[PDB]
């Protein structure tokens, strides 16, 4: 995409953190791949659980993690920019269609994997309320990173209020029963994809599995660490 279009999408402080503002010429022959194999996959009409667009969004959600920075924001930012901005098409040909391909099938890889751990009952929950509340992970992992920049305590009103919205968004797709639960942290204990294109870094990770810790601690059982 030109500059005049990221521009009036991007304050200038962020153009000067955002890769998409670089002038690299290996982002951006990556993308016109990306882009040019997700349009060849939806001429052809691919499912989005099929191997090709799983492996297709992958890479999506790899290649937009460094060039937004992994700062959450400026993916929310781009998505704005995509359903909002009249010269997507033009300049990128990127389109909602393609944007709303890609994320079913990201979504399907997860679903594939979770299919593994989880009964035909509790994938059918999963698969059902999957997109109920996906969209608002990326304000929250963006208030994520805020708490663990500005040192806010787990344990605090405030970090304990990060925690209850991380479950309210987990139990959106995972369910309430701690038995499901569980499946799901085993999954993701023995599943690397489970975490890829969450925005989250080591750091970020820790601050929030403490947060949580200290909401589900109970007084009696093993506690976590």
């Amino acid at each position: 995409g030109s500059m005049k279009m990221y521009d009036r999408w991007f304050s200038q402080q962020e153009l000067q953190v955002l890769p998409f503002a670089e002038q690299d010429e290996q982002r951006n022959q990556t993308w016109l791949e990306l882009v040019g194999e997700a349009q060849q996959l939806m001429d052809e009409r691919c499912p989005a659980d099929e191997p090709r667009a799983i492996a297709l969004a992958t890479r999506w959600m790899e290649q937009l993690e460094q060039d937004t920075a992994g700062r959450p924001e400026f993916l929310t930012r781009l998505n704005e920019m995509h359903a909002a901005e009249p010269q997507m098409r033009e300049q990128t040909g990127v389109t909602p269609e393609m944007i709303d391909f890609i994320v079913r099938a990201f979504a399907e890889s997860k679903l594939a994997i979770w299919a593994r751990y989880l009964n035909d009952e509790e994938l059918a929950f999963t698969r059902q309320h999957y997109f109920d509340r996906l969209m608002e992970w990326p304000a929250l992992v963006a208030d994520l990173h805020r708490a663990c920049r500005e040192k806010r305590d787990p344990a605090s009103p405030g970090g304990q209020q990060l925690a209850q919205r991380w479950l309210a968004l987990f139990q959106s797709y995972a369910g309430k029963d701690a038995q499901t639960q569980q499946k799901f942290r085993y999954a993701m204990e023995q599943e690397p994809h489970l975490m890829k294109g969450t925005w989250m870094t080591s750091e970020v990770l820790s601050w929030l599995q403490q947060a949580i810790g200290v909401m589900m601690r109970q007084a009696q059982g093993l506690p976590p660490n």
